[PDB]
């Protein structure tokens, strides 16, 4: 930035700049970095398919400019791209070392090779190429590489514990550990762990063979199996340590000619191939289970199906599945798992083959549940067919029945009860089941008398489940248990207060704040329902306390001090409570899986906070404070507006980045949103979380534009503005941003002056501003002037908070927003110096392609909507333009769009300069 | 190739002197063609067979049977129907102004567009090119249907 | 079809009825032989995919197979499935031939490799691996076979 970057000094500056981002850990700004400003050569276009997916496009790319002899550097960069994708025989097998038998002198450059050499003839287990290689190694004279002598020594360890030699092996890995102690090893408390974890690998798989050598009989080499495989579950599930740990227990096993030791080689290559099928890497998972063929297990069968599946070719992977299910009626071939298991497999990849009608699947689907009836991924997949069959009905012109709603609820609810670790993303599909033909039943009920029927004893497969289900799994669905109660229906509205006294019941104190803003309206029908749900609480046996009349002097309490408007220190003693806090740290419900606690342990309110505070805004909400269980200062946001639209873009939020938790696209890339606990009281009033250690970007702009004693007004900025005609406003945009120079990129410095928390939250930032800044535009957010984008101190995420407006509401007031989201020169470069295209870009199309693969339950989220504000038209044209963005649909010329497209679209009408132009001062974009 | 060409198009009334086999070189060719746009399910004892696949025809088509060449060419030849849906119906289309103002000639085209695309007739939804043949193949190799149909259209044969 | 086919004649009938698909021309009812009554061996069902646009899925396969050292004829068929696939550059360098330098000595079933090693030698046209390789033939004593001498020749042509 200090040079004037336009002239031709980016030559000298890059063949170092992408040295200090491959090993850096990141990867989508080293591929910003090549496609910007560096388009000269085409190698350079070559290199940046060996990062995205077509890597072995780039490998014999580079395999053949590598058979060119002109330069030493053009050889190692095809040996570090053979290492960085595991391409280890291929690695021995180069014709780079093999001259005819043996190797060159030595060597300059060529160290770095054989640093590549030895290490992969470490991992593949072969005592001849391991041996004549150690052969070459010590015809040299003085060996100066500190990297050869590591991968030196475990070779020679390796070639010691081939001959049954246990002490010389122990010497050698003890020189190994001795090289690795002093020279290797570098200072903690300085780096991350993900350089350090390259050198960890190397450990891990330094003492297992210290730990396996170590063995003089079966009897404990079985023992040191099972300590090793338990070894084995706290190293994560990154593919390069799995592989590689399991590609040096793979190199144990076949220098040690035991027959246990090849009982454990072939259970070895089992787990090598299971493992890179999962990880997208089938291109070894073949060679490795081929292995498995000559031991001859029989679970290769299935294995080499799965790889199938995962190469593309279907019909061959469910012929050889439907093979081994028709042997399976063969002899004993263990009945609980091994056989259902299979069957449920063909009938998932049967649904996904697209190879068959509705019921040759149910017609096995029922046999899957003759075969075993105690095990619920079999419900489970059996739900998600009916909750894909409607859909995949409902595309084409088919109208409600009942049936297909019916064995799906039918299903999903006998799923719940036993293993109950998909309830998040599975029970929202099922209530909206409940109240879709429970309402049809209503509108024109008199010849569709079938789904009359069918939500005759959906209600009926309701009550039979609440019984013996588990309490908490309906809290997922609260907020659209609090809407939907006026459906009309008296039949299941009263299970619908039923779900609510059994949710009462059982962990009272949490839902208690929704209970009691429950009877609170303007309208007298949600109050009249919260008597009911009260009178029969206290008629409930636990009463320990009097909780629900303080609970009532909490709440009007806290919608008393959102009217009294000044332009007080009322009652205090209400504090302590039983009780517990609204902040986001008590009300989530922790991740389930397989006896748990369904809550964080209970941080309740104890002393209610004197000294309030009121914000400088036009109209203006207020600020409380609690002090909580632990004596935390926890920051409470009263509102006079109605955040029940809130709540339903937080609860968008809480299934959105539960889902970006969970996609390798983005857990690679560590993607999130911020989120906060957001809750109604009555109508046109609310109480929200505080998150701390935040500061406005106004607060930061206005502290750096005074420090470079930029002279500028507020009242007289917009005035000119304002008596600009449509001409001038390009003119004065282009002025006001030759004013104000971009400076955000330095208060990222000022913040983390220590450079390895300055890069991390430099990406954290881009990132976690990349996922909300169209997660707001699908949503229509707008209002994004600069008291409302919040960053956090601590690490650098981005916090929206204002809100207001949603379902682009913002572009229906004069002088409109008309820009996708806030995309504003400081901002830019603040994402780096490719600015736009970089790791903003590729973490916008990961979140774009996962909304638009998740449409129906995105969808489905945000359908309750329609029935907190119940019959606008406006609501259902916002409904149709959040659908058509979800999908991808351009506002103009409407038809779908790719990802990449959108994002280009979205992107250069944000930036664009004539938009940028017209919106109001409010949300000033110079800035 | 025409052996589901005729059944997109439906063409039914395939009796043994209506598939005329050639003595140069082998080809099949459909000679009656009278109805057309499923018209031979309109009829008592209807013709309810995809096409005429009969169990002279199947060892004819080698020793593997329908598992074969007939299997892959018809993945061929429904997937480059699928492709060219929009060319094809635009061809058909002179049908609704060769007979012009008929509504059952609407519903044959609505049937014969789902066949295009591959939607099976039964709990209609989009099926694959080998789900869509092995679901024509399973139902007309099926002894139950071709017990059904009428003597003119004789299968044991 | 004389035969009655429902017993077990159906091993030593297959063996030789894919060689007779194999080079007439004819894949789909090959590909519709092997997944018919045929269904033993997962071998079966991988030599499925070298006609099937998955080719390189059977190709490593075949070359973790290839290194078992148990029986030749399982080495020519990575060999033939290589030369069928255009795969030149990797027969030539493939370590079958290459026990360090130089090859094996008088061949019963070692020519069927060497046709095909002389032939991707002519059609990757690097002279030192053409050069040494005809310098590895004309160590033999009685070269009997009527395939090897054609890219023999065609070698010392080049
Ligand atoms: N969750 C939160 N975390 C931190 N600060 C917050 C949070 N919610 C609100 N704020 C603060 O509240 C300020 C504005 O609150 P807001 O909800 O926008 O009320 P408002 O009157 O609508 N403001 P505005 O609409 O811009 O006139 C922001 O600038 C933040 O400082
Ligand atoms: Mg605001
Ligand atoms: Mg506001
Ligand atoms: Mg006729
Ligand atoms: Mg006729």
């Amino acid at each position: 930035r200090q040079n004037p970057h336009d002239k031709n000094q980016n030559g000298q500056l890059l063949k170092n700049l992408q040295i200090t981002y491959e090993e850096i850990g990141d990867i989508d700004s080293l591929d910003g970095v090549l496609r910007t400003f560096a388009t000269g050569n085409l190698v350079s276009k070559i290199e940046e398919l060996q990062y995205s997916e077509n890597w072995k496009l780039a490998q014999d790319c580079f395999n053949v400019l590598g058979k060119f002899s002109d330069d030493p550097k053009t050889t190692t960069r095809m040996l570090k791209s053979m290492y960085d994708h595991q391409l280890y025989s291929q690695i021995i097998s180069n014709s780079s070392f093999h001259s005819s038998d043996g190797k060159i002198s030595l060597s300059p450059d060529v160290k770095e090779w054989y640093s590549i050499g030895l290490e992969a003839a470490n991992l593949e287990g072969n005592v001849q190429t391991l041996k004549n290689w150690v052969e070459q190694i010590e015809s040299l004279r003085n060996i100066d590489d500190r990297e050869v002598l590591l991968q030196y020594n475990i070779a020679k360890a390796l070639i010691a514990i081939s001959n049954e030699d246990p002490l010389r092996t122990q010497k050698y890995i003890h020189n190994s550990f001795r090289l690795i102690g002093t020279n290797f090893i570098t200072s903690s408390k300085e780096t991350t762990l993900l350089k350090k974890q390259n050198l960890l690998m190397k450990l891990h798989s330094l003492y297992d063979l210290s730990f396996l050598s170590s063995a003089k009989d079966k009897f404990e080499y079985k023992s040191n199996t099972t300590i090793l495989d338990y070894r084995m579950e706290r190293i994560g599930a990154d593919f390069v340590p799995n592989h590689y740990i399991l590609s040096m227990r793979k190199s144990f096993d076949q220098l040690k000619m035991n027959e246990q030791a090849d009982a454990d080689l072939g259970k070895t290559f089992f787990t090598l191939a299971q493992l890179a099928r999962n990880n997208a890497r089938l291109d070894i998972a073949s060679e490795s289970l081929m292995h498995c063929l000559e031991r001859r297990l029989p679970q290769a069968e299935l294995e080499f199906a799965e790889i199938l599946w995962k190469q593309g070719e279907n019909d061959r992977a469910l012929k050889i599945v439907q093979e081994i299910h028709e042997k399976y009626q063969e002899n004993s071939s263990v009945n609980a798992r091994d056989r259902a298991a299979v069957l449920l497999k063909f009938t998932e990849w049967l649904d996904l083959s697209n190879n068959s009608a509705s019921e040759q699947i149910i017609k096995q689907y029922q046999d899957i549940f003759q075969i075993d009836s105690k095990w619920d991924k079999p419900y489970y997949s059996i739900g998600l067919y009916y909750s894909r069959l409607l859909e995949r009905k409902k595309a084409e012109g088919y109208i409600t029945n009942g049936r297909f709603e019916y064995r799906a609820i039918s299903y999903f609810l006998l799923a719940f009860e036993k293993n109950t670790a998909k309830v998040r993303e599975n029970l929202p599909k099922v209530i909206t089941f409940w109240l879709d033909i429970a309402a049809a039943s209503i509108s024109e009920a008199p010849r569709k008398e079938m789904l009359s029927k069918a939500t005759e004893d959906i209600c009926s497969h309701v009550e039979e489940a609440l019984q013996h289900c588990p309490t908490y799994i309906w809290y997922f669905v609260l907020t659209q248990l609090l809407s939907r109660l006026l459906h009309s229906h008296q039949s299941s509205a009263q299970i619908i207060m039923h779900i609510l006294l059994s949710l009462a019941v059982e962990y009272p104190s949490h839902i208690l704040w929704y209970i009691t803003a429950l009877v609170n309206s303007n309208s007298s029908k949600r109050v009249l329902r919260g008597k009911h749900i009260l009178e029969k609480y206290r008629q409930h046996s636990q009463n320990p306390h009097d909780l629900v009349s303080s609970a009532l002097d909490l709440t009007k309490a806290l919608t008393r001090v959102c009217l009294q408007d000044v332009k007080f220190k009322f009652d205090m003693n209400v504090a302590p409570s039983a009780m517990v806090v609204p902040v986001r740290k008590n009300l989530d419900i922790i991740s389930p899986l397989e006896g748990y606690q369904p809550f964080r342990p209970v941080v309740s309110i104890i002393r209610f906070g004197s000294s309030y505070k009121v914000f400088s805004s036009l109209k203006k909400p207020k600020q409380l404070n609690i002090i909580g269980s632990d004596g935390n200062i926890y920051g409470i946001m009263c509102k006079k507006e109605d955040v029940r639209q809130d709540n339903q873009y937080m609860q968008f939020a809480t299934t959105m980045d539960f889902l970006l938790s969970k996609d390798i696209a983005s857990r690679k890339r560590s993607l999130g949103i911020n989120i906060y606990s957001v809750l109604s009281l009555r109508e046109d009033c609310g109480i929200l979380e505080m998150v701390p250690n935040v500061v406005t970007l106004r607060s930061i702009l206005s502290t750096k534009y005074e420090s470079l004693k930029i002279k500028y007004s507020l009242k007289s900025l917009h005035d000119r503005w304002q008596h600009t005609a449509v001409d001038g406003k390009l003119e004065f945009y282009m002025e006001q941003v030759d004013k104000f120079p971009p400076i955000l990129y330095q208060w990222f410095l000022e913040n983390f002056p220590d450079p390895i928390n300055w890069f991390n939250a430099r990406n954290t930032y881009a990132r976690s501003y990349a996922v909300m800044a169209m997660v707001g535009h699908i949503l229509g957010l707008g209002d994004r002037h600069c008291e409302n984008i919040l960053l956090d101190i601590q690490t650098g995420k981005v916090l929206h908070v204002d809100l207001d407006c949603l379902f682009e509401k913002g572009k229906r007031l004069p002088v409109p927003e008309i820009v996708p989201f806030r995309l504003t020169p400081n901002l830019l470069d603040a994402l780096g110096i490719i600015g736009t295209e970089g790791t903003f870009k590729k973490s916008s199309e990961v979140t774009l392609a996962l909304m638009r693969k998740n449409e129906v339950a995105l969808m489905n989220v945000i359908e309750t909507i329609m029935y907190d504000r119940n019959m606008d038209h406006s609501i259902q044209k916002a409904l149709k333009v959040l659908r058509n963005k979800i999908r991808g649909i351009d506002p103009q010329d409407g038809l779908v769009l790719s990802v990449a497209g959108q994002t280009e679209t979205l992107i250069q009408e944000a930036t664009s300069e004539d938009n940028l132009s017209k919106m109001y001062i409010g949300w000033l974009p110079f800035w």
